[PDB]
């Protein structure tokens, strides 16, 4: 009893509120907009009865691989941000969001790998990512504003 669709401009202040409720990393309005315009096909929301209850915001880029050691550039997707409102957690929504985004990154944007950063103490997200075959690649020391470390996590597409 949730449905998944691509995010639209009208979704964004609902998205921003979700972000502010669930996450310390609170991006300004234009940030969400630029990513919706640039990588929209992989940017999904989860809807319950006309309200947004979750989102995933993607990025697509050229960069060096986290999966293999090559001197040349590869096309990568990144999970910039993902959140599901507490009320609707453990229903498979974050899983459905990430799979939908990964599919688009692969098919619409020709990314060959995806990565993200997650707090070393965010054990629910880590568990989620690991169930989706994400692996720990690196520890990013003092990555977050409050000084906490991050796992850089990655997987092939
Ligand atoms: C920005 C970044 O890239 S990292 C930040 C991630 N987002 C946040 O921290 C915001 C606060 N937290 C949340 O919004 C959610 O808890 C999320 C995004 C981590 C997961 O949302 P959910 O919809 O509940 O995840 P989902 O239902 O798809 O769970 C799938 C699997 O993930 C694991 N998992 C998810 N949440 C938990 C949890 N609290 N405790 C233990 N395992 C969990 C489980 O193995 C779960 O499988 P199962 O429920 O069938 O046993
Ligand atoms: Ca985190």
């Amino acid at each position: 009893d949730f449905t998944l669709r691509n995010a639209r401009m009208d979704d964004i202040d609902q998205i921003i509120k979700i972000n502010r409720l669930t996450l310390p990393e609170n991006y300004p309005y234009y940030f969400f907009v630029e990513h919706l315009k640039e990588y929209g096909l992989a940017f999904f929301v989860a809807i319950v009865d006309n309200s947004v209850v979750g989102y995933i915001m993607p990025r697509i880029e050229w960069g060096f691989s986290n999966i293999k050691q090559l001197p040349s550039l590869v096309r990568k997707g990144a999970v910039v941000s993902i959140a599901v409102l507490e009320e609707y957690r453990r229903k498979g929504i974050a899983t459905t969001l990430l799979e939908a985004s990964m599919k688009s990154m692969k098919n619409d944007y020709n990314a060959e790998e995806i990565y993200l950063a997650v707090r070393v103490s965010n054990y629910p997200a880590i568990a989620l990512y690991e169930k989706l075959n994400f692996k720990k690649v690196k520890v990013l020391k003092g990555y977050y504003a409050d000084g906490e470390d991050a796992y850089l996590m990655a997987r092939p597409l």
